[PDB]
């Protein structure tokens, strides 16, 4: 009852923010292959103009050049009709892709479209998908194109700009207002009849608009001698049309035929099927024509005919009369006066309306990783920084002395080169400078060679920037928490090096006095991210950028790219600058590059060089949505990169601040923002008078603009600094430090004071006051704005003419989880590569514990998880676990002050520990066994329920009641009893091998010996739980309740055989021998009243059993065939390991003894433990180093185990009636950590998201020592002396 | 006149040479969106699987990566099922986005698949466009691997890889030919109970293809023994089916919705607009 | 590069690449890269190597890098390392379609390039067979061939 | 699997009909210029030109010239780079 | 037995008819890197006639 119309518009609706709105669309594919594809063609399209057209026509790349020139009114017709179709198509093609909109059909809707417009309409008209309108939407571009520069040429021929053109292209026509159409014709008539005019170029109305508005149009003079006459009350309004249209005294069919040309001929061009209104012909309503002959018709519409805009209302509502419909929802799409546009077309048809609710306008959820935009253009993230800055081991003191605002330079160090001799006051001497400033690393020499296995005879002549470069990259990739292999991201093959280098000091100077094996692998500058790649095991791209002064920006902008490209997706960056050669000082002093009297002083009025600085920072990068989805911690984000060059300066060193403008620009457009989003911007300035004041200008300009009337458009202040005035100019890690710098400041959120300006302010700098501008001297607080960001703008510019650009991000707001851990007890690991790095850690550690004792008590679950999970292990452990920080400090603190009283570390066995897994048998069993289990982890649940479906599917009882109630197992059945048993002790054993345990040998009692023989390969989960079940059922259906009883007695077998009367077996027979001085008796309940009699009156303690059942007796008799033929049934196999079988008293290692017969001989025979056991330690399988664990409800055969093996053979539980299970858990993990077990941590923290944060713990504890090959002797200023 | 049909088939079906072929599309836009998103998406449900099932999937940055373990026969059928479902939306969307394809209509068309190629048919029947369609797909696939990995579960309950697997996964099922299916449900019975066997690790027939044929599957050394019982001019032939699937005696309505547990509840979800002819249910058409 | 930029006027980026014995290809793919992405849509990639410092020869001879008897002997059974060379060489890459819109001469076309490192290697220095047949496998699938 | 008999098991189920396939419905517009290469990314990069300065060669035509006479190049330092008398050794016993 | 070569002489290398030549050039690195790359010939070229 409702007809949809879509209504285009013609040029004068400004369409600037709707094509800078299109081109930051990044959500749709079909938006964004547009958009790509539109500038290929208009641009293929303007090269087959006129020759004087094409000089008009702006150079652009994308269509983001275009955008100011449009608002400034310096586009030429041609691109201006270009821009109002690809404005116009994209809309509705954004619309109706990731909008979710029904494409229009023929039945509910119809198209019109203004002059313009009419193209679009044709263009839309003629498909039935965006994916069928892509191409017609190419096509019509260029359509649109040609009629734009048919037009302007035309007019071009009609009159030429005038001499004060200023660029701007005159308007042809204006909207006059206050006289109908007839009387606007009859005055034109008389003006042209009284004033003799050509009748090419007299004045014509090109629209009617309504009953006492329209439109005129001519040549600009003639049009403005022609508006003069125009007196009041009538008015007149400019509007923005730069050529001739509309005119049928100036444009033929040849015209027509001509624009319409770029359509090959074919017999495939799809027809028209929604309906088109054309309001200006005479057929108001067309459809039915091919999609050539229609824009012919378009074009025709947009040259010859008048713009009958007072008869579109009645159009459309006529059509929706036809129909049959009542009622008209309008979607004008870059239309004027479109709010105006349904009340018009509703007020000619009947009375009618459809309201529609805003809450049926949600949307599907996406399905989990398509949320996320396409890598292209995707934000950047930085996890981690590390670094070493003079006077700053650390980027905390890089922040002290940025906030200090202290002042770094200092004459040469003794290390690097005598400046008695290598420094003059009027450099005279050959290879002698006049300067010998700078800002020195003075531990550059120290590294931990044994770390990295490098050797010390090797240390010495590997270029410091390499060991700088390899211990910043271990320090950040600790610091963010990542370690190779952990996650799809972090895989070794998707990780890559970029470093960006400029000097090799070492082997000119150091290295080279004695050259060695190692000079070309410690020297060359390949290897400073070629040693990061084979000590991490990366096996991504690795480069070394040397591009300027500005390298460190160029190898980020490189790394960025191949994040982009998908060919990576962990990035490590850095830059390094270790000066070392004085013949570079000294020939940058004879290029008047370095000052001479200090630190680079910039903005100050006596700026007059730069002073060398060094500096070495690495840094992480992920993209956004892996770094989101991987729980890593997250500083900053990177929007835009860009580089160029000033080669049009006067001379190569000088800068050129046009370049540096265009590039400003050009990211700020990219990224996004506008110049008010930018609160600070971090900027080279490297102390140079003419280069600080081209670099503030062209900043200023970019970033703090000045209005027409001479006043500030910036509404907050922007704060200018840059870093080189307090460390110097780094100039090869000048941009990372820049980005440290940045990095601290929005950790800290202020800005530290500036000391470059020492005496005054630079007089040649804009007046910064005036721009709201600010040089900030005292420091001053930058907080972030709540549900906000704060931005930054980043430079880095180079003596060979390159520039860099980058704009920076706050990273979004942390979504932690506000979960509890429910767990009680947490476990702390250390490790180190060396007992001194153990004792480091160690006094860290309990360092960072008091500086955190109170901060909150989430912090103990997270400092496990980050101590444990995100970390690499090493050789030397050490553990501590507490129910609180105070308990964890306290073991520490015991722990470092054994090792420090004269203990001294081990490192653990290479293969780890070995385990033997015990089954106990149906004793311990107890109520709320395994409950916690059930209610925590979701692999333990997930198996229950799985083995209880497993029983119903074979006609057993269910087992999860029994995990669920916990006050079941009262009233259990027997054959309940054994079935939830037998499943808990395999759910049980499957939880402890998903955390790393491995199993050498299993070995049961009884009732274990199913879950044994499932663990051991022999059989599967449903076979294990067919056998148990049906051997219960058989039992309890043949036999009867209280027929047999069992007892047991500690004393050995020849005391109670002796002081029994009458032969063993005929009477009473053993069920089981669990140790030498433990035996179990089992027969007849008035035999073992009798037996009991008898034992007692000689004072042994025995004790009944609470045991209903009696296994291993002569109850068991009349259900062995059965048992045998249900055995039959189930698969065998070789068993994976050892299978420790008490039933046949031997260490079985194949099938062939696991026949169906064995399991009735189990049922039937004792439980010989002792022979087992003795038979196994004799094989060398079980020795006191091998480590014991207990899959059951207490520690029961494990005892046995170690009274076999020996009395140190250190054993664990996994459940207990009084001890809380995670105690025991988190004691044994500890336990087979220290022991060397590679625990898989991460599945141990996945269950309780609560605890999943990384923190900030202190770096690792190196053991630096000093590797330093002293440059001697001054040679370097005799270079070609005899 | 006349109706289309467009029809989804299963694992039997080989589709290295439809994925690779994918892979080398550069002219559809829509086709290299959806090939860059499915990969996240499988990345990001195979992270939601079991520990033991995690050692078992390979690692890829994209899917070029998975066809050359795919053809040796090396994929879990997590990944496998997932690899079938995007390799038929993807053949699906490039057909009717760089083909020039009219949408399937209710009016004159209608969609029909066989087991693995049912999820494929409501993604399809749900939507009206390729664009309407891609997210709906990246539901589908996120489906197909919960759907695979449950189905591995149980199988992996039930027997275990044997000794000389050397990476191979052995298949589950096999065709069987020169019976009526009734015959052979009554020569599965006799098997059954001539050996007692356990009632979860009984042969079933999973499909009755034909007059004179059908397939059976149950665990690799339980199918070897049955067919060793069939003898000339009974004819078997292997089928690349690597987990129990049919199985109504393994399978309940609690692993069902689990499996599509995947799709937040919601009143959006658009509902099937064009018929899907549903053979195996009760009624043909829904 | 610098230099070329100035003299030339062109204003686009100037990057120069050391990853290696391998520099060449590095900055060519590098450059591959920006013309892939619209950054740029000419490109002048090439390589140096002049040697004039005894030093490095020196050290490369100390690590058993350089052979003492000649030029390199590929594939011969007495084959004991290369011998350092000179050349200097530049190239002018564009998009085919932009070749083939200006109508500039083309001699060949590039249909793929990678890069990744044999970190699995027994020490630095030693080349890793593995990871070139997975780079070479890896270029083979992309290019589609 | 098996498609190629699907539409005669289906097709025999209903009263006798028989429609081909037009071949030519295929038959595509042709693209706007410009449009119908394939996007930046992932296209073929061609090489326009080459120039060198190759051993005993100032130009590429002299490099092939050597290369298909198959002659080597090498020969000892020249002594405008470094003197080989007092630089080389037959065995280093000197520094550098 | 591969069907390899390694030309001891000179042998043609002719453009296959309504084909192309491809090649696969390698170049390693002592710091460790690996840079593949695969070649191809120019489309026939089409001059004005």
């Amino acid at each position: 009852a409702q007809m949809r119309v879509v209504a285009f518009g013609d040029q004068t609706y400004d369409c600037s923010e709707a094509v800078s709105q299109l081109l930051r669309v990044r959500d749709d594919a079909i938006v964004v292959d547009f958009l790509e594809r539109a500038p290929a063609v208009l641009k293929a399209e303007l090269a087959r103009l006129s020759s004087e057209q094409q000089e008009e026509t702006p150079r652009f790349a994308t269509l983001a050049e275009l955008v100011p020139r449009y608002r400034a009114g310096t586009l030429n017709p041609a691109v201006s009709q270009a821009l109002t179709c690809i404005a116009q198509l994209g809309l509705f093609i954004r619309q109706h892709s990731s909008g979710q909109e029904a494409y229009p059909t023929a039945h509910d809707s119809c198209i019109t479209g203004v002059a313009t417009g009419a193209l679009t309409a044709v263009a839309v008209g003629s498909a039935s998908s965006v994916t069928a309108l892509v191409p017609l939407a190419l096509h019509t571009v260029a359509v649109a194109v040609r009629l734009g520069a048919r037009a302007w040429e035309i007019g071009s021929c009609l009159a030429d700009a005038r001499r004060g053109a200023n660029g701007r292209y005159a308007s042809w026509t204006s909207a006059v207002g206050g006289i109908s159409p007839q009387d606007l014709q009859d005055r034109i008539s008389a003006y042209t009849a009284e004033q003799a005019l050509a009748s090419v170029s007299v004045p014509y109305l090109s629209a009617a608009v309504g009953p006492g508005q329209s439109s005129v149009s001519a040549a600009p003079v003639i049009l403005d001698a022609f508006l003069s006459t125009l007196l009041r009350p009538l008015t007149t309004t400019r509007l923005p049309i730069t050529a001739p249209y509309h005119a049928p005294h100036l444009f033929t069919a040849k015209d027509v035929q001509h624009v319409t040309d770029c359509l090959p001929p074919s017999e495939a061009w799809p027809t028209v099927r929604i309906p088109i209104i054309s309001f200006s012909r005479d057929e108001a309503v067309s459809r039915g024509a091919s999609f050539p002959a229609a824009m012919s018709e378009a074009v025709r519409d947009c040259l010859i005919r008048p713009i009958a805009l007072d008869r579109m209302a009645v159009s459309i509502a006529n059509h929706a009369r036809d129909l049959g419909k009542d009622s008209v929802l309008p979607s004008p799409i870059a239309l004027s006066f479109s709010d105006k546009l349904g009340p018009q077309v509703n007020s000619h048809l009947p009375g009618a309306k459809a309201p529609t609710p805003e809450l049926t306008s949600k949307s599907i959820p996406s399905a989990i990783g398509a949320e996320q935009q396409p890598m292209a253009k995707s934000p950047i993230a930085i996890l981690a920084a590390s670094g070493r800055f003079p006077q700053s081991s650390s980027m905390d003191q890089f922040w002290d002395v940025l906030i200090n605002g202290v002042d770094t330079h200092e004459l040469v160090p003794p290390t690097r080169w005598n400046a008695a001799t290598h420094v003059s006051e009027d450099p005279k001497a050959k290879n002698v400078s006049g300067t010998g400033f700078g800002c020195w690393l003075h531990e550059a020499g120290e590294f931990d060679a044994a770390y990295f296995n490098m050797s010390p005879r090797e240390a010495p002549q590997v270029d410091p920037a390499q060991r700088l470069a390899l211990l910043t990259a271990t320090e950040a990739l600790e610091q963010a928490g990542v370690v190779p292999n952990r996650t799809s991201s972090t895989q070794k093959n998707r990780v890559g090096v970029w470093y960006g280098a400029t000097s090799n000091d070492w082997m000119e100077t150091n290295s080279a006095q004695n050259v060695d094996t190692y000079f070309i692998p410690g020297g060359n500058r390949a290897f400073i991210p070629g040693r990061v790649n084979y000590f991490h095991k990366f096996s991504g791209p690795s480069y070394t950028i040397d591009t300027a002064c500005s390298s460190s920006l160029a190898a980020l902008h490189m790394a960025c790219n191949a994040l982009w490209r998908g060919e990576v997706d962990t990035a490590i960056v850095g830059g390094t600058n270790v000066l070392t050669n004085p013949d570079m000082t000294a020939g940058l002093d004879a290029g008047h590059f370095l000052s001479r009297s200090g630190n680079c002083k910039t903005f100050d009025d006596e700026a007059d060089g730069y002073c060398r600085g060094e500096a070495v920072v690495t840094l992480i990068l992920k993209r956004l949505p892996d770094a989101q989805a991987d729980k890593d911690p997250i500083q900053a984000s990177i929007l835009g990169i860009a580089t160029n060059h000033s080669a049009e300066a006067a001379s190569i060193t000088r800068p050129h601040a046009g370049a540096q403008q265009d590039l400003f620009q050009q990211v700020l457009t990219e990224t996004g923002l506008t110049a008010n989003d930018i609160s600070v911007c971090e900027m080279h300035g490297t102390g140079t008078q003419a280069g600080d004041s081209g670099e503030t200008t062209s900043v200023v300009e970019t970033l703090a603009p000045l209005n027409r009337s001479g006043s500030a458009v910036r509404t907050t202040p922007l704060y200018i600094g840059a870093v080189k005035s307090n460390v110097g100019h780094a100039e090869s890690a000048a941009g990372v430090s820049s980005l440290a710098k940045i990095l601290l400041m929005l950790k800290h959120s202020k800005i530290p004071p500036h000391v470059g300006i020492k005496t005054k302010l630079n007089h040649r700098l804009p007046d910064l006051a005036a721009r709201n501008t600010h040089i900030a001297r005292s420091e001053v607080p930058w907080p972030r704005p709540k549900n906000g960001k704060r931005r930054v703008l980043l430079n880095n510019f180079s003596a060979a003419g390159g520039n860099t650009c980058l704009v920076l991000e706050d990273a979004p707001e942390p979504e932690d989880s506000q979960e509890v851990d429910p767990r009680e007890h947490h476990i702390v690991a250390l490790s180190a590569k060396t007992p001194d790095s153990m004792v480091n850690n160690l006094t860290n550690m309990i360092t960072w514990i008091d500086k955190h004792s109170g901060d909150s008590l989430a912090t103990l679950p997270q400092l496990s998880y980050t101590t444990t999970a995100r970390r690499v292990h090493h050789r030397h452990r050490a553990v501590a676990t507490g129910t609180d920080l105070l308990q964890i400090r306290s073991s520490l603190q015991e722990q470092l002050d054994r090792r420090v009283s004269g203990e001294r570390s081990i490192p653990h066995p290479p293969n780890g520990p070995s385990f033997v897994l015990a089954f106990t048998g149906q004793g311990s069993a107890f109520a709320g066994m395994g409950v916690d289990l059930y209610k925590r982890f979701a692999s333990f649940r997930s198996d229950i329920a799985r083995y209880d479906q497993i029983c119903e599917g074979m006609s057993l009882p269910s087992i999860k009641a029994m995990f669920e109630d916990e006050k079941v197992f009262s009233t259990a059945s027997p054959t309940l009893q054994q079935l939830t048993h037998v499943c808990f002790q395999m759910a049980l054993y499957r939880l402890w091998k998903s955390l790393g345990v491995q199993a050498k040998a299993v070995v049961g009692h009884a009732l274990g010996e199913y879950a044994a023989l499932y663990a051991a390969g022999v059989l599967s989960q449903s076979d294990t739980l067919y056998l148990v079940g049906r051997r219960a059922q058989l039992m309890e259906k043949h036999l009867s309740q209280g027929t047999h009883a069992m007892l047991a007695v500690r004393a050995k077998e020849e005391a109670i055989v002796a002081a029994i009367d009458g032969p063993p077996g005929e009477a009473y027979e053993f069920s089981c021998r669990n140790g030498e001085q433990r035996n179990v008796l089992g027969g007849t309940v008035a035999q073992i009243q009798a037996a009991k009699a008898a034992l007692e009156a000689k004072k042994i303690r025995c004790q009944y059993l609470d045991t209903p059942m009696a296994f291993h007796t002569g109850q068991v008799d009349p259900i062995l065939p059965e048992l045998l033929q249900v055995a039959a049934a189930c698969s065998i196999q070789d068993p994976q390991i050892p299978v420790i079988s008490p039933a046949y008293g031997k260490v079985i290692r194949s099938a062939k003894d696991f026949q169906p017969e064995y399991f009735t001989h189990h049922c039937r025979s004792s439980v010989n433990m002792v022979d087992a056991l003795q038979s196994a330690v004799e094989e060398g399988l079980l020795d006191k180093n091998v480590i014991g664990l207990e899959i059951g409800p207490g520690p029961v055969v494990t005892q046995f185990v170690k009274e076999a093996v020996g009395t140190t053979m250190q054993t664990f539980a996994s459940i207990n009636k009084d001890k809380d299970t995670w105690q025991l858990m988190t004691q044994a993990l500890a336990k087979f950590y220290l022991a060397g077990a590679s625990v898989e941590w991460s599945r141990y923290h996945e269950d309780f998201p609560g605890a999943q944060k990384v923190l900030e713990l202190p770096a690792y504890g190196w053991a630096l020592k000093n590797y330093w090959l002293q440059y001697v002797n001054d040679w370097s200023l005799r270079k070609g002396d005899p």
